[PDB]
């Protein structure tokens, strides 16, 4: 079969809707999420239309072997999706309404500049490329766009899902393209993160920090301290990068960390000073110390108000 | 095919029903479990009548493609369940009965907060949109609910598997749909996490209270006990909340972990403080350990009774 | 098409028998192995019978399509297995021989009680659902059961492939149904583990035991010493459980690293105590060092040599 | 049906292009990439010329069963790709352009030398063979050659995809091959090993040296520095190799690490031969390390101003 | 369609032949590798001959439904091959030549005790069953068996691909069975596993030696010394053995790293001897601190000449 025929020389535009029934697989390292719903089309094809009086019917439906179907495509996923068809109607007019209910894994990328506190705005493109007997566009049906209440991304705040009504139209190896821009967009919950990850460097700090009230004599104790609290600065530092794919930049759980390894670090090279001062000029030893155990823990206070109210 | 005409004006309900065959991959990480089960529907077309005596047949068997059958769908679900038809059986009167055997990877959410003493209530839901013609509503034969014995959840208790019987009703995108909630009730068997993750920190928190019974003057022994117990309770604290999702709260090991770390800790800032007394005010020094080595084990004691004594 | 009449009123027998070709992917921790063998069927279709001298064949061969061949499924699956018909002969009388080469995922559950000295029984349960038109049941034809013998499937030794010849026949939703068990009998091998975990320990103790040689003044060493075998022990022994599914028993292996712990808590409790009394009482701490020196490993050896004794 | 005959003794040249769509899944390790983009073919078959002016369309298109269509084959893939024909167009002189859009997983080859600083070529290789009645030869339409825009390597920069336009013929099992070779140049993006890697094994080096400033008496602690410095740098090194296939040679990340290796190595040297010679000589202990305070830093800043210089 | 009739009463042989185009993923873990390669047929069925010169073809070609064609499986492969049919071209006297291609997971045992100096022969057996109308033999077409240049094993030298010419028949079920053995040997590239474990474990041994070297006073540093490459050594051994299946032998880097670990446990032996005689008696400590220092490095280049020289 063959697309319908332009009542003049106009375009066909195809009414969209997409109703997410599960959300499910957001893979930060991967860039990907699982989706499953419903698709919904809606255009005229007059060749289909019949007289509801004569007709004793007032819908009438077909097969999707019967009667001819815009080829709809995903843009951003990684295979075709798996659809089953739900329902196909006509109308008397030759309104054809399609639905669908497909699942696939979209391929959209993340910024984690604002990691763990970053939101994201997932995409999902759709698009239909245009026949040589008329070209084909896609438009927005806000009444079948949507998402069901119980739509859960664990770890995830989902804030909205909606559709850039003006479709993007573009010309590509000769034939017109029509690409539509369907955006969920969503928070992460980083609380998972403060005790996965901010509390293990607080208290390395915190640890670090405790060397300075040992006695300067007791040389391998504070040691062991500054030692130990550098290793697992770099173990929390790696172990952290981990789970974020290969990005050049840095997020804000990098910048603490790195904070935090300068403070570690800072506490190694007050070690070092004071042991270097201590049989001679104990005075200086006892100072820098002394002066330490004040200084250390009150930068790093300040340092957490600007930083938890800076991304809170 | 089209679905058959109603009586009067009244609905087509289906008669549902599971029996679980294979329950395995229940994974806690992606909140998901893979299930293997019959579904049974039951319903009447009385195009499909026919007459018990010139038929010689008392039932008449049909294939899938030969009759009109509802499209039954799961709800949480990733992929559309992969089915093969049992049997299909018509009675005299019109009675279809059918009998599919399906697998399908549930998604269903867990609620961490007890856990690892945590019962859970996986969910199964089945969903049917009526058709322009006539409007179908699920229903539960309880003759036709169920499971095997020998189904089994490795890390787990089954409780029982049954239905809602009082199906919900609801409009989604312009038509009616049927949805039924089958419930599978089970509860963790914890005994594994007890030697995973619950005695590495009890014996933690007892090693780190062997320091008070060293001499005040080795301080670097006490200084790697200490510290070892430390980041003992740290490394056990992020490999515990490793096998959760990244859900925002504390689980019940998240609690006990956190008062391990607590005393652990505690000991670590007596030590500091023991250290501090060493040399001025020995006699408050031998009162500071005299105390402890009664306290803290003693405190732990009593922290144990209360937890165990609540989550068992 | 539809079952074979009976020629009274008698049950159709299908004989049963299951090749294995190829074993692999023994999972523990999924309690599931891949399996790809022979299956062949045989029953008796009157319908089919011919002349065996007016027909110059001896055999006349079907597809699929064209006869009756029953349902037959496996039970503890976790997907429909990938089935190639191989062939199907029909004898002069109407007795019909099926035969195909599958592969499936067959989930069996594990004891891991005597882990890692287990033996396990791997179990592939074959089930028919009776028709309206007749009753079917399962039987076994040793002539037809067997295994490749380059069939392995590594770290166990295959100790053999039978089945129960008498089958389990009981009602499942109003018919019935015939299960047949064949059960494949596995040994593990342990040396990988001899040397993965075993020896580990065994070396842990024995290094803690070093401790008691060396002087009781050197405390620093002997703590370092005693710690670094506690830890030791931690990791060995959740690294050890970690390659088992949440089982909420104990096995063997947990026996023997529980031991070892014991020992070398012990020997931490040792050192505690010798520290303890190093500067009064100097002759009690060196009567525990001397007599520790002795008693440790004669105890240690004699457990050796009972477990072994025991699991061998 | 078969190839189109040839108007004298001419090969048969199918016009390919590759419009990437989707570009994702660069795995090191397994030196694969999944892409998913458009396959438009062109040929001539006269068998299918027609009248635009008797038949009333213009172009008119047929399904990929109803006409001749090359055997277009990739050779550097791993399955056979999962293909959804999206037009085909024939014109009245015969002109037939095929679309597609597929996705595979290609394999090619990664050149680990220059690692992380390395430039990559991957290859996409089409092949076609010619059938005994005509020989079939492919080429390169450049319009229908390119990539979209938002095309993206999650760790890397992509420089160009281009097509080499002259095909390799060749000899196969008696039969003529024709080979195309798709090329797509990228360079990674060195900045998360920065962070990942190379921040970890300079800061182990200096730790390492701040040894070299705690007092000549105090071993302990210079111990506790020297082991745990080579220890970190052994962990970093196999770490880090275990992120590429098993490649024999060695990369640039290999030999910043042994640099590293050979820094902090060389102090554990120094540290025993100061510590040999404390007692004894002590004027000569005290110019080692008086000289290693400033030679190894020296060399340390010398040699990564060489290497950054060079890499970058 | 039935096989051919037999010209008199003879066996219908069947020359195959393989080229492999792409060869990956060789799991030394799972013992199973990829494939994706060149299948062809060729035998004689006289039922397709015809005239050269009344029929205007040369060769004429056929679809697989079109006429008989034997059913060839692999044997030693997880789920069947993926094939798509390339060409299938008759002679005017009857002989077919078929031509496809297909991908596998061929799964083949490995032998990892000379690993990772080891070499392999992995096996690809074909095989065919015969049936009740004539008894089937498979062959090797020297002219179609081979492999392409480019074909690479990432972690492998690939030596040769042969196919063992006389095959290995047999009785199955009552029906005679074909099977032929080709042979890919390959021999692996141990370099990545010089630096991988190799230079861990000397390095360790050295870094234990180092301590004969230190003050025999200064008791902490050896003690930190020995223990920290004693669990070293432990790590490594176990880290390696995890690359490898569950194999119940030993490698030879289990030798290498077995002997390591002597070494460095008989360093711990010689500190606890020597520290107990440091009181009394330290000329006997003095002589065998100074015999240690050349007769443990001595020792162990011996060690490595007869190992390295070996295994090479
Ligand atoms: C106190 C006065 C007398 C001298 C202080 C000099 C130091 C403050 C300088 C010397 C070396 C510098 C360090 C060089 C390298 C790093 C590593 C970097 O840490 C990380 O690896 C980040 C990891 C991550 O982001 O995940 C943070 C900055 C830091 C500590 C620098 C902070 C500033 C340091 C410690
Ligand atoms: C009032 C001045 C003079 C003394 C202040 C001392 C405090 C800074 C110390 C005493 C008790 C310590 C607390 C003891 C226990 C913990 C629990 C610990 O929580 C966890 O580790 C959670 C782990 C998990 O969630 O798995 C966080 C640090 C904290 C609050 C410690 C932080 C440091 C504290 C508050
Ligand atoms: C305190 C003095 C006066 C008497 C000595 C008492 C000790 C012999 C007790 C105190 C704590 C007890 C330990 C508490 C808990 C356990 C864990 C238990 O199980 C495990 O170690 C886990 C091993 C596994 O499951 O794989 C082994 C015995 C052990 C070490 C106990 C051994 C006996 C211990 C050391
Ligand atoms: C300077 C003179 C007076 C005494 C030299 C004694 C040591 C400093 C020498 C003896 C053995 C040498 C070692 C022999 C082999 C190597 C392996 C080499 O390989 C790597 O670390 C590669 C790491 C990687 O591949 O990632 C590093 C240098 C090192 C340790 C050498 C460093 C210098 C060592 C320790
Ligand atoms: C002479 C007696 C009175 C006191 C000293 C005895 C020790 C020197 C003996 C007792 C146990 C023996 C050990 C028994 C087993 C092994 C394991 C072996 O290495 C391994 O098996 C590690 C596993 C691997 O290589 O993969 C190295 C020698 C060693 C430590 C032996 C070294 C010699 C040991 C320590
Ligand atoms: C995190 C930082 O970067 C700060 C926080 C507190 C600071 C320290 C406070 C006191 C002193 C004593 C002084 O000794 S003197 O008698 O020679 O003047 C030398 C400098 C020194 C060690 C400061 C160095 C910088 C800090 C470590
Ligand atoms: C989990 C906790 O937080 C508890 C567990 C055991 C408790 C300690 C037991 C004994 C003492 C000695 C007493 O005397 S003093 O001369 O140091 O002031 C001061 C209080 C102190 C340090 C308790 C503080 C609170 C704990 C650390
Ligand atoms: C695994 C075990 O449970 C055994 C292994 C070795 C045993 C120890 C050997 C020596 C002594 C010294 C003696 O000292 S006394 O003068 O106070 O009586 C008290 C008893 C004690 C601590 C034994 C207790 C039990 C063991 C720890
Ligand atoms: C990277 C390297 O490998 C260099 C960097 C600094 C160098 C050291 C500088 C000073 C001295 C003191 C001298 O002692 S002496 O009074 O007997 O001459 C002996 C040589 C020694 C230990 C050098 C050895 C080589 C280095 C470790
Ligand atoms: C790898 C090994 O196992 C060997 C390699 C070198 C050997 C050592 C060489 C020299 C001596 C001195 C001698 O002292 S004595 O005055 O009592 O005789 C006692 C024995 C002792 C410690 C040897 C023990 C065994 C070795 C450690
Ligand atoms: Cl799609
Ligand atoms: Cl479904
Ligand atoms: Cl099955
Ligand atoms: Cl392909
Ligand atoms: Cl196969």
């Amino acid at each position: 079969v063959s697309p319908p025929p332009p009542i003049a020389d106009e375009p066909l535009t195809v009414n969209t809707g997409i109703y997410l029934i599960e959300c499910y697989s957001l893979d930060d390292k991967a860039e990907t999420f699982k989706v499953n719903a419903f698709l919904s089309l809606s255009w005229k094809d007059r060749r289909l239309a019949f007289d509801p009086v004569r007709s004793g019917v007032r819908v009438k439906t077909y097969e999707p072997e019967a009667i001819w179907i815009p080829e709809i495509r995903f843009v951003n996923v990684e295979n075709a999706r798996d659809a089953d068809v739900v329902d196909i109607s006509v109308s008397p007019d030759g309104t054809v309404q399609y639905l669908e209910r497909f699942s696939a894994r979209v391929l959209s990328p993340l910024d984690f500049r604002r990691y763990p506190f970053d939101s994201q705005t997932l995409h999902i493109y759709l698009i239909v490329r245009s026949v040589d007997t008329r070209n084909i566009v896609l438009a927005v049906d806000l009444e079948k766009v949507g998402k069901n209440d119980d739509v859960f991304l664990t770890g995830w705040d989902i804030e909205s899902f909606t559709a850039v009504v003006k479709p993007a139209n573009f010309a590509l190896e000769d034939r017109l393209e029509s690409k539509l821009d369907y955006q969920l967009r969503i928070s992460r919950q980083y609380g998972y993160f403060v005790i996965q990850t901010y509390l293990p460097c607080i208290m390395t700090v915190i640890l670090s920090q405790v060397s300075f009230w040992l006695n300067r004599e007791s040389v391998p104790a504070r040691t062991v301290f500054v030692v130990t609290t550098v290793l697992t600065m770099t173990t929390l530092s790696i172990s952290a990068r981990n789970s974020l794919p290969k990005v050049a930049y840095a997020t804000a759980m990098d910048w603490f960390i790195a904070v935090c390894y300068a403070f570690v670090f800072s506490a190694l090279i007050e070690f070092a000073t004071v042991n270097y001062f201590t049989k001679s000029q104990p005075a200086r030893a006892a100072k820098i110390d002394r002066l330490s155990r004040i200084a250390f823990p009150l930068l790093f206070g300040i340092f957490n108000l600007v930083y938890w109210a800076t991304y809170l």
